[PDB]
């Protein structure tokens, strides 16, 4: 891959149902809490964590990298706060892809002071295919996913150093 | 099935993933279903995943298909509370040898 073209397939604003605002102390920037700019953490509105559905049918003319994540809580009350419901799930699907993950709740050691964990899975949407989202909780959504502009032979070079 | 055939037998099974709880109930009449297969060298348990997908062949429902090669004198066990697509058959190996799959659009002469 030689060039990407970022395109938003699931705008934050046109998703009405949940509160998209969340981000925590791990992602803090100079002491100010933050999140993954390309993603969205969905959490409920007013004791209701209703059915979260999504779709995208790809017009773009070259294929699309798309990522998502699924939240894993440290505790039962950590879960209950945000998503409001137990035994939640995330489900993504395409023509070729079908996946459903059930979030896991357990006490896990401290790395950046956290017992929460987040697991990202990704896909390549082809031409004209539609990607669907459904969740009763714990989903981490794409705001955007990446159209490839330039195909071509490249590499990833591992280096500490820098361009001159 | 205890394998008496004298050779190894390739065997295939399946599991239904429906588009809604309505499909699941109208077919399997209950939920929380599993499909479970086992052999000497295998135990596998599956939990049918019901979500919304794009129609393919006019279908949002799918079928996941799995296979094992059952050795001679072993025995294979199927148990499901729903969503099982079971083998009617499985194929013994009558002849082994150097062979291949050639990819071509053409035909024999
Ligand atoms: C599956 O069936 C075969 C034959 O029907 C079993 O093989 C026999 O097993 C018995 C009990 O151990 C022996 O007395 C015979 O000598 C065996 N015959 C042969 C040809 O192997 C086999 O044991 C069965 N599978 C299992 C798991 O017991
Ligand atoms: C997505 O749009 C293209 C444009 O014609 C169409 O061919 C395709 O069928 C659409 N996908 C769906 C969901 O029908």
């Amino acid at each position: 891959v030689k060039h990407f073209e970022k395109v938003k397939i699931l705008p934050k604003d046109r998703w009405t149902q949940h509160t998209t605002t969340g981000g925590s102390r791990a992602c803090a920037v100079s002491g100010n809490p933050s999140f993954f700019r390309n993603m969205v953490w969905l959490t409920e509105k007013g004791s209701n964590y209703p059915v979260a559905k999504g779709s995208y049918n790809n017009t773009s003319g070259e294929q699309m990298l798309i990522i998502w994540g699924v939240h894993h809580p440290n505790d039962e009350t950590e879960q209950r706060t945000l998503y409001q419901n137990v035994g939640t799930y995330v489900s993504v699907g395409t023509s070729t892809l079908n996946k459903r993950s059930t979030p896991e709740i357990a006490t896990r050691p401290k790395v950046n002071g956290q017992g929460g964990r987040m697991e990202f899975s990704w896909t390549l949407l082809d031409m004209w295919d539609t990607i669907n989202f459904e969740s009763t909780g714990n989903l981490i959504a794409p705001e955007y996913g990446f159209k490839i502009s330039k195909r071509g032979s490249s590499g990833i070079m591992k280096t500490e150093g820098t361009l001159e």
